């Protein structure tokens, strides 16, 4: 409950975040800005560069989508491992652990996705490639509409200039949301989130002392996340109806089953 308890929690989460997520914001920024700690990506900006890129790194929009499913499944695996490290999470009723993961994992995906983006495109294939926003926008409907709202969010989110240590606490706050539909015991979840929110506030005060009220502004961003999810779900429903040769991977299918 004291500051030292809050710092210890911040430290624990950052340590777990680094252990759980092999591609950090620090690495993403090093790739994107040309630092010598990391290597230059191959840039895919049209159909030709895409074909050459697969060699360097079934309509194309569908192949890209199926690749997205696999990255997303990996993301869920990483996020689940991380969630289990949040103090108190694995002590919750198992139904609630499942519910929290079900509603939270994509909110986390879009949050961390911002780390891989700038206004012009997104890192892919563990940072080995970079696919432009213009190219993704050019994919046939409805595949061309998947990424744009995520890019719009990312530009706004990236303006906050958070680092990995900040993000570690923020994503924990997202997971421990007491307002998820169908939760059985809201209070112990809120008890954990209250601790995480305090730890995040202190972390932001110490790590960005010249960023006044960064905490409140960060919380402002969480509104956009649920809207991204809502819009995304509508696009998935279209795909389900128009592309019968495809289904979501079973883990993703479970996540979206009876969501909202
Ligand atoms: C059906 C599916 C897969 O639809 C999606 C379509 C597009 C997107 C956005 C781009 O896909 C990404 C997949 C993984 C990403 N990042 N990886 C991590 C890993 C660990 C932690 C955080 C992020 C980024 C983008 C997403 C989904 C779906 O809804 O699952």
């Amino acid at each position: 409950p004291e500051s030292a308890d809050l710092r210890a929690l911040a430290k624990h989460l950052y340590d777990s975040y680094i252990k759980s997520f092999p591609l950090t914001k620090a690495k993403a920024r090093a790739i994107l800005t040309g630092k010598t700690t990391d290597k230059s990506p191959f840039v895919i900006y049209d159909m030709n560069s895409l074909m050459m890129g697969e060699d360097k790194i079934k309509e194309v929009a569908i192949r890209i989508f199926q690749g997205c499913q696999f990255r997303s499944v990996e993301a869920v695996q990483e996020i689940t491992e991380y969630a289990k490290s949040i103090p108190g999470f694995v002590n919750l009723d198992l139904n609630d652990q499942v519910t929290l993961l079900k509603y939270g994992v994509h909110e986390i995906i879009y949050t961390m996705l911002a780390s891989l983006m700038n206004k012009d495109g997104v890192l892919i294939s563990e940072g080995q490639g970079f696919m432009t926003r213009e190219f993704l926008k050019s994919l046939r409907k409805p595949f061309g509409d998947f990424m744009e709202p995520k890019f719009e969010f990312a530009v706004k989110f990236n303006a906050l200039e958070l680092d990995d240590s900040d993000l570690a606490i923020f994503i924990a706050v997202i997971i421990l949301s007491g307002d998820r539909p169908g939760l059985l015991n809201v209070k112990p979840i809120e008890d954990i989130q209250d601790n995480l929110l305090q730890a995040l506030e202190l972390q932001l005060k110490l790590n960005h002392p010249e960023s006044s009220q960064l905490f409140a502004k960060l919380l402002q961003k969480m509104t956009d996340l649920r809207q991204i999810v809502t819009e995304h779900v509508q696009l998935l429903q279209v795909i389900k109806k128009t592309e019968t040769d495809m289904s979501l991977h079973p883990l993703l299918q479970e996540i979206y089953k009876d969501l909202y």
